[PDB]
């Protein structure tokens, strides 16, 4: 049980990786990281498959074996072997030890068992998503693109072939159904936009009346305008507002004798209070709920080895556990089996943080430290792909859900990503039903590809706007 994928600096890596690469041909022609993806897999055929199959477990089987062949060799080999290598290994483990006590992880790590259950408040998901940005820096997770965390604008248009586009449109429609349930003066939206874009000016003449007079709630009208402006646009309008409230009081300290000192006072103060009433509003608002449990996958997944106590004698089983999973046509519920049969403790320990049973509430809003079923797809993204304890199986090739982000999204190359994303999709739909299940795996790789989320290593909480106002063409 040897790590093979030794190196501890970017530069040790790099030398490995290249070595790696020139030896099994990695093609970067249909992905956006060098893979084994030689073509785009056709998946039709198991979509009129579904369409026949008569029982649950023949569903499981056709719609597993549709992943399977989808993401088998379309993993992104450099990112996937930088997660595993020794460095990494130690480091993203290590650092759970050293920061376990602290503010940004103490809030969810001693709340484990209670977040099983119960949706978390919004600090928490706050203090997981700095603790992931710690972890990024603190580790130096950063060796490119793919690693990096983006700071990107979300794109005005989304540019998907012919074939698709019918059923892209029907993806993104039931997206925005399902936003606006999560969720549940006309002129003053377009006001407060202005004055939080630069016009600091226009809180001399508030068109309602004085600056902090209240609505129908009871709450200011700058504070009810900003936080509905956080529901449309995104919580960069928020800095955008501190950028504009701070040149406010810039004006009325460079002109203080064209002012009245003491309105210009209670005005500047009355700005404040109405400011911090659209954050409390906006993080007790359900849109920033979902957003806020967001997971960062190689985050949460070392959070979870740590969990189940592996070290970096261990974590070649995982591993190696992993890249099997990934191979065959696995339901959920054999997985299961499969961790508890296996005779290593940590199979045992990894199966009682499922919260798979006892979470009531809707799970979008389940905190993104808590594992399930379903997210071991964030593991085996991180440590499957390649199996350290022999690299060079890694050209078998292991099917993992967030493959597919690696998927260019070139209208060169027909927008294999895109393509995809819409058969599995319609695999699903034809199957399950699918406004009974809280979360749509096709339509969280939709969302996460509409923002500009070009491979699974990436942090994408500080993304600039909302994938529920593109167009898609």
């Amino acid at each position: 049980m040897e790590n093979k994928i030794v190196a501890s600096t970017k530069e040790e890596f790099n030398t490995w990786y290249k070595q790696f690469a020139e030896k099994h041909k990695l093609n970067n022609k249909y992905t956006e990281s060098a893979s084994f993806c030689a073509e785009i897999p056709q998946l039709d055929t198991y979509k009129y498959k579904m369409e026949l199959a008569s029982t649950d477990n023949e569903r499981d089987a056709i719609y597993s074996s549709a992943l399977i062949e989808a993401t088998r060799f379309c993993a992104p080999i450099m990112e996937c072997a930088w997660a595993s290598c020794t460095g990494t290994v130690k480091r993203g483990l290590e650092w759970f030890d050293k920061n376990k006590d602290s503010d940004t992880v103490k809030v969810w790590d001693a709340n484990y068992q209670k977040l099983r259950t119960e949706t978390p408040p919004a600090e928490a998901l706050l203090a997981y998503q700095k603790a992931a940005l710690n972890w990024r820096k603190d580790v130096g997770f950063s060796i490119g693109e793919y690693t990096s965390i983006l700071k990107k604008a979300v794109a005005a248009e989304y540019k998907v072939p012919g074939t698709v586009i019918n059923n892209i449109k029907e993806m993104l429609s039931d997206m925005i159904r399902r936003r606006n349930r999560i969720i549940n003066g006309r002129e003053h939206l377009d006001w407060c936009r202005e004055f939080a874009s630069g016009k600091f000016l226009n809180a001399f003449n508030p068109p309602w009346g004085e600056i902090n007079k209240a609505g129908k709630s009871g709450y200011p009208l700058l504070a009810t305008g900003l936080a509905k402006l956080v529901e449309l646009e995104g919580k960069d309008v928020m800095d955008k507002a501190k950028a504009s409230i701070a040149q406010l009081e810039g004006w009325v300290k460079e002109n203080k004798d064209q002012v009245d000192q003491d309105k210009a006072e209670d005005l500047l103060k009355g700005v404040r209070e109405s400011y911090k009433t659209a954050l409390a509003l906006a993080k007790q608002s359900n849109a920033f709920r979902a957003q806020g449990a967001q997971i960062d996958t190689v985050f949460s997944s070392y959070y979870w080895l740590w969990k189940a106590g592996v070290t970096p004698v261990t974590f070649p089983s995982v591993s190696q556990f992993l890249f099997e999973l990934g191979k065959n046509p696995k339901g959920q519920k054999k997985m299961q089996k499969a961790l508890i049969n296996t005779p290593l403790k940590w199979g045992k320990r990894l199966i009682e943080l499922f919260a798979d049973n006892d979470f009531t509430e809707n799970r979008i809003y389940m905190h993104p430290c808590v594992l399930t079923s379903g997210r071991m797809s964030e593991l085996g993204i991180s440590f499957g792909a390649v199996p350290v304890t022999s690299p060079d199986d890694a050209a078998q090739g292991s099917g993992h859900t967030k493959a597919v982000l690696n998927y260019k999204t070139k209208t060169e190359v027909g927008n294999p990503c895109a393509c995809i994303i819409s058969s599995l999709f319609e695999i699903q739909k034809a199957g399950y039903d699918i406004e009974s299940m809280d979360i749509v795996a096709s339509e969280h790789l939709l969302h996460q590809s509409l923002v500009g989320k070009r491979s699974p290593f990436q942090n994408a909480y500080l993304i600039k706007g909302n994938a529920t106002n593109i167009n898609i063409i």
